[PDB]
DNA sequence: AGGTAAACGT
DNA sequence: AACGGTATTACCT
């Protein structure tokens, strides 16, 4: 049974690419460090984040924004690594979205206990493009729901190298991550990373 | 008029 | 601990 209309899980799709992806995460974060962003309402998110590509997702006093500039460094986000772009391209193609051209990659880091409450991806001006989401490291329980927050959730363990793609009918579905269980992974040691690719600009 | 933010109790 | 209230509002543009 497929994940949803327009949505697919490609299990271990990025397994072979994972070590390089992780090297590139570290490179990105060396320029735009992981930070736990503060919501408009004043709470510090449990997931630490950074971005690469032309646009990066950020919070600010007034809301959320995709910005060409990292508000912490006041410099552009690091360029999207070729490994990221290539893996995204292959995954998108395998998932039935051969024309996807991301201009934004949000990198999430989960420590034990870190979570991401249900939310929608809908801040992009062009909602025709899918989201490609790559899991690395420790396993996490991904919630994938529907258009409304109370729509029943599917709960999927996402393991190292799993890639999830949603778009078309499921593009705006709610999704989240349940508090990360402590554990060990040989590549990430004690955390989980996620890469979310988007087309956030024109 | 619409778009926005949302991350405690049971 | 899975589920759902809260934004059922108060502001912007
Ligand atoms: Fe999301």
């Amino acid at each position: 049974e497929p994940l949803a209309a327009g949505a697919v899980i490609l299990r271990r799709f990025a397994f072979n690419a994972a070590e390089q992806l992780i090297r590139d995460i570290n490179d990105v974060a060396s320029q735009s460090p992981f930070r736990q962003m503060v919501t408009p309402g004043g709470y510090t998110m449990s997931v630490a984040m950074t971005n690469c590509g032309h646009l990066g997702w950020t919070t600010h006093r007034q809301g959320y924004l995709y910005s060409p500039i990292d508000p912490q460094t006041n410099k552009p986000w690091p360029a999207m690594p070729q490994s990221f772009h290539n893996l995204c391209q292959r995954a998108a193609t395998a998932a039935g979205y051969p024309d996807f051209q991301p201009d934004a990659c949000l990198i999430n880091r989960y420590a034990p206990g870190a979570k991401l409450c249900l939310h929608q991806d809908k801040d992009e001006p062009d909602l025709r493009a899918p989201i490609v989401s790559v899991s690395l490291g420790l396993p996490a329980i991904f919630q994938f729901g529907g258009l409304k927050r109370n729509d029943p959730l599917k709960r999927l363990l996402l393991e190292h190298g799993d890639v999830v793609v949603w778009g078309g009918e499921s593009r705006l579905f709610y999704h989240g991550i349940q508090p990360l269980k402590a554990g060990f992974h040989p590549l990430t040691i004690d955390c989980r990373y996620n890469l979310t690719f988007r087309q956030a600009g024109k």
